[PDB]
């Protein structure tokens, strides 16, 4: 399962894919949130879950994925990406980033980049 498919996925089959893994009340969610919760939810089941953007690092030096249409634009389900990934393998903003991302804990509010699958479609080599 990954974050772009998801997004991609209507409001309606995304509740009833929530409703048979456990979940309730989606219908009143934003999608956004129904998405969240899915995610959540299969990553505690031990699933992997993937996501992919477009890498922006800012100025404290760390990163954050974001949908390629959304032309730089912030938000909420932006994939944050560590100073220390970026490091691993010289990541650059413009950079399209894809690979295992993790949901963001307690206080936490970003899904998080867990794995480095592919740098621009290529093998982070």
């Amino acid at each position: 399962m990954n974050l772009t498919e998801l997004k991609n996925t209507p409001v309606s089959e995304l509740i009833t894919l929530g409703e048979n893994m456990g979940l309730e009340n989606l219908a009143r969610m934003r999608k956004q949130d129904i998405i969240f919760a899915i995610l959540k939810q299969h990553a505690k089941s031990g699933e992997d879950i993937f996501g992919d953007g477009v890498l922006e690092i800012l100025q404290d030096g760390f990163g954050f994925l974001r949908s390629a249409d959304s032309s730089y634009l912030a938000g909420p389900d932006d994939i944050y990406v560590s100073p220390s990934q970026i490091r691993r393998f010289n990541l650059r903003t413009g950079d399209t980033i894809s690979g295992k991302i993790r949901p963001p804990k307690e206080g936490e509010r970003y899904f998080a980049l867990l794995k480095v699958n592919e740098v621009n479609f290529d093998k982070p080599e």
